[PDB]
């Protein structure tokens, strides 16, 4: 019992989605390409950007499916069952793409700020044992929406796929799970790698004061196009857990800030087109592999 009319939840979802299909797909194609050359040289930076690569794919393979749920104005008409797997893949890879953000941060401030050291831990073995960890800690931490019920149809004629209004105390619960550990922590140790790389490069001599600027320039960007994905949404999430938690019974919250929750859930699937062109293609060397691999193609 509680309204919608996301008057624009009908047009800039699924523009936005069919952007980020369209763009996404070979972006992501290529930067998994190079992600493999990078593994192939025995290179433990091309396995996090795999996974991320994968993580991505997948959730460009399920949005579709969630551009025609949003065409016809929040009426998801797949099956009890589609929503459930394809909903959980939609709502969490966006915290297994912000997981190996994170391990590409720490390790890349581990081969910068402590280079001579920890060489166990920058080996490919410990990179695909870290990545199978990170896949395994997501999938079973977010495992909550696959063990109850996943799809809801209000009073009205919409019926929705993981969300209801007003909303449940579980799920108040994992969004505060999400908001503090799913994306807050990972952001923070993010943050506190590239603030430790930016360190380490201005200790450094070799470097010219020009790449130094292009390192935090580049490092800055990761940052804040992390934060401005991922920040809206999860600010709107905390807020609608909030005011869940404080009183259930006042959906004035839920009617009020309906149509920029699904705005800011949408926007947060440009992450998956920023990773390809801020990880692959803004640097020489993958651009110049993606290059050989598409004329040899």
């Amino acid at each position: 019992g509680c309204h919608v009319d996301s008057r624009v939840d009908h047009l800039f979802p699924p523009s936005l989605y069919i952007f980020v299909i369209g763009v996404g797909l070979p972006t992501n194609c290529l930067a998994l390409w190079a992600a493999y050359r990078q593994v192939q040289q025995r290179n433990e930076l091309g396995v996090y950007l795999m996974n991320l690569s994968i993580a991505d794919l997948l959730y460009i393979c399920t949005l579709p499916l969630w551009v025609d749920y949003f065409l016809h104005h929040d009426n998801w008409i797949h099956g009890p069952g589609s929503c459930k797997l394809f909903g959980f893949i939609f709502y969490t890879n966006i915290y297994i793409s912000i997981a190996f953000l994170c391990c590409i941060s720490v390790d890349r401030y581990l081969a910068v700020a402590h280079p001579l050291r920890f060489a166990r831990l920058r080996r490919v073995k410990t990179a695909v044992a870290v990545s199978s960890v990170v896949w395994a800690t997501e999938l079973g931490a977010n495992s909550a929406p696959l063990f109850h019920d996943e799809l809801f149809r209000d009073r009205y004629n919409h019926t929705f796929c993981f969300e209801k209004f007003p909303m449940e105390g579980w799920v108040a619960w994992m969004n505060l799970y999400r908001v503090f550990v799913g994306f807050l922590f990972p952001w923070a140790l993010m943050l506190l790698s590239y603030r430790g790389i930016l360190r380490a490069v201005r200790g450094s001599v070799s470097t010219e004061r020009q790449e130094k600027a292009k390192i935090k320039r580049l490092a800055l960007s990761l940052i804040a196009i992390v934060l401005v994905c991922f920040a809206p949404y999860h600010v709107l999430l905390l807020s609608r857990s909030a005011i869940y938690l404080g009183r259930p019974w006042d959906c004035g919250f839920e009617e009020r800030v309906f149509s920029a929750y699904h705005s800011s859930l949408a926007f947060t699937s440009l992450n998956c087109v920023a990773d390809p062109i801020l990880y692959c293609l803004v640097n020489e060397g993958a651009r110049s592999d993606v290059a050989k691999a598409l004329h040899n193609l």
